């Protein structure tokens, strides 16, 4: 479990080469490669290739004849990239994805069990600022 | 059963090191590690790692394309922590979680079969104060 | 069947030590332990531990993100207790549960097949007093 | 079949000891014990213990969190009794059940395949008096 | 098929002993016993005991808590009878059923695949008189 | 296939003995017996006994407590007949069915894969005259 | 795949004997026989007999008691024909079907994976002329 | 994965012979043949023949009696083509498809996991220009 469950919050920073250093314990979870792709609320997601594979299945589920479905698939998959995790367990984040997630210096990683989200410390703090209560949001599920 | 079913109410206190002493009988249920994470109504939940694993499944169930789903996952999992239960069967509760559950001195633990909820004695008494009748709440299920 | 089907009505009394004497034939049904927990309409329920185990399953079924679900689970499970049936087949009823079910002297036990309900003779007679006809109540199922 | 399918109408009477004489052919169907319990429209039902066992399953089906469900279960099961059929194939009907079904002298038994209903000749004749046509009632199923 | 499919229309008459003579070819279909029971539109139905057995299943399907369901079951099953087909392939029709189906002299039997319906020649001719077109009735299925 | 799929349109005539001559190729499909029965729009249907057997299943599907269902079953099955196909592959059509389908001289047979429909040349031409477009009718399926 | 997937558009012409020359590559797909039958929008469809067999299944699915269903089945199946593909891979198209699809000289064949549609070059061009956008039509699926 | 998951965005150009050069890494994914066919929003899709095979299944799913379904199938499949990927991994794009996707000079390829979409650099940039936010589009799934 220690390293098969993506949980918690990690404060790390964007290196001068645009790389990110996975929290060691996490490195376990992944092999030597991952798929980054753009997330919701400007966050960028990170999955083990296999997991990304499944994440996609959930979509074939969605129509396809629906204009919206096509927009989603395009906004996400045309932006997914496949990145190798280097020896030190770092991951080079693509430029477009960097820009998309407004990544500057100081990142926040959070575990979402399945995947990992990469946030710009500020943008994340803001996101948390709005957002109704956990109880409010849950009531609507 | 005796230590396979989390039941009852236990009045215990928050130690000077922010640790909590599981009610002995309970210690059985858990191994030497648990996942704490924030609960509903400011309570903080406690599960055996394996159980937490399943609890997460229930979520993949929920959309993901729904803004709300993403808020839930983030408010909960970015706050889950993984804690080792010490020799005396105590558990060190993280600060953020401490603050989140308004844990001061004097805790109330209740069994919810699957998991355990940690409440600030006061906050819990209040919660119980409001809340409609068991019959009222049940009628709506 | 004689003692695997919880049926009928038994008039028994609350002993000076707050114990209850199962109707002998019933003792069969149970082992040497049960789970008491609070029931609906102030009655207190009694199940074989295994059965209680299943009763809980029916709940995971219910949302969890619903405030109501959480209130139910809390009002019931934080009040369940696990009690050993003594040699004479008696069961010591916890104080809180005693107070909750307004148990004084003179109890009424009724079989509900799965479980057993413990009623204060008066409170039960009243309950029966209101309540629409069997036919009325059934029509709405 | 002859004694595996409870069918027809039998006019029998309530003996001075409150016993009822099963129609011989029926005696086959049952062993030496049955479960009586209150029926709908003041009739009292009669099943082989095993069958009663199944009849109950249909109920776990019904909510439980519904006040109505609880009223049904209570009005029926707290009134079921378990009675041994004597050598002559007679069944002693409990007092409460006697009163409940307004059993005086002169009973009417009808087969309902699964179970048997015991009616007070008058009350039954009345019931038949009202009740819309078979065709009317059926149209609504 | 010749005698395993209940089809067609047969004009036969009610004998002085209230017996009916199955159309020979039909006799095949049945053993030496059947279940008569009241049908819809005053017709009286006839099934092989086994088939009647299944016909009943369709009913457990229907609620039971519904007053209507109970009325149906009672109007039909308290009137079913079990009759042995005699050597000449005749069936003695009970009085009540005779009266119920207004059986005088001159009967009309029709095959309904599963079962057989017994009609009073007149009552049947009338029934056919009203009744909308086959096309009308079918459109509503 | 050639004689396993009832297709096309055949113009044949009603013989002086009310017999019909199956189109040779068709004779294959059937054995030496069929079930005729009344069809929709005054057409009379023709199936291999086995197939008719299945066609009936589709009906048990339909309620039975519905007045309409009973009318359908009666209008169709009390009119089905079972006819042997003679050596020359002809089929003697019953009088009632003849009258029902307004069969005079000059018949039109059409294949409906499963079954065969027998039409009076005129009545069929008319039917085709009304009837909305194939596209219209299909849109509503 | 090359010849197991009916795709594309082929411009061919109606021969002086009303035959059509399958595009060679296609000939593979089919054996030496096909079922033609009338299509939607005056096009005439072409399937391998086996495939036509399945296409029909989709219909038993549709009611049958619905007047519309009966109209569809009749408009299509009474017009299906079964045609042998000759040595040169040509198919003789029936007259009625010729007239129905307004086939003159110059045909357009299009692949619809399962089947093949035969269009009169003009009628097809027109069809394409109207018809909303692919995106419009898809949105409604 | 690297060549089993069609991801990313590639800027390539339309050669003087109307051919397109797959991004090398992609060439892996495909054999030596693909099916091009018109996509949504004027893009042209590209699948391995086998995959296209499955994509079609999703359609049999859709009615067929629906005018719209027929329009879709026709607009897409009558335009699919089957193209061999040449030695250098290039693909010759048909004229009609070229015109349909307004392909001039400068193409944009995007991975959609299952398939590949070919866009005219401009038309694609525009498409991206409109289109609501990822979050907006997702909320509606």
């Amino acid at each position: 479990f220690q390293g098969h469950m993506l949980l918690g919050t990690f404060n790390i920073t964007l290196d001068a080469k645009n790389r990110i250093s996975l929290p060691a314990k996490l490195r376990a979870f992944f092999e030597g490669s991952i798929v980054i792709n753009r997330g919701f609320e400007n966050c960028l997601e990170v999955r083990k290739p296999q997991d990304f594979q499944k994440y996609f299945e959930q979509f074939n589920s969605f129509p396809s004849t629906q204009k919206d479905t096509r927009t989603l698939k395009r906004l996400i998959f045309a932006n997914a990239n496949f990145v190798d995790v280097d020896t030190a367990g770092r991951v080079l984040i693509p430029n477009n994805l960097i820009n998309d997630a407004k990544l500057d210096k100081e990142i926040v990683l959070i575990g979402q069990f399945d995947h990992l989200e990469i946030w710009d410390k500020k943008l994340y703090e803001d996101y948390l600022a709005n957002s109704e209560s956990l109880e409010t949001v849950a009531e609507r599920m």
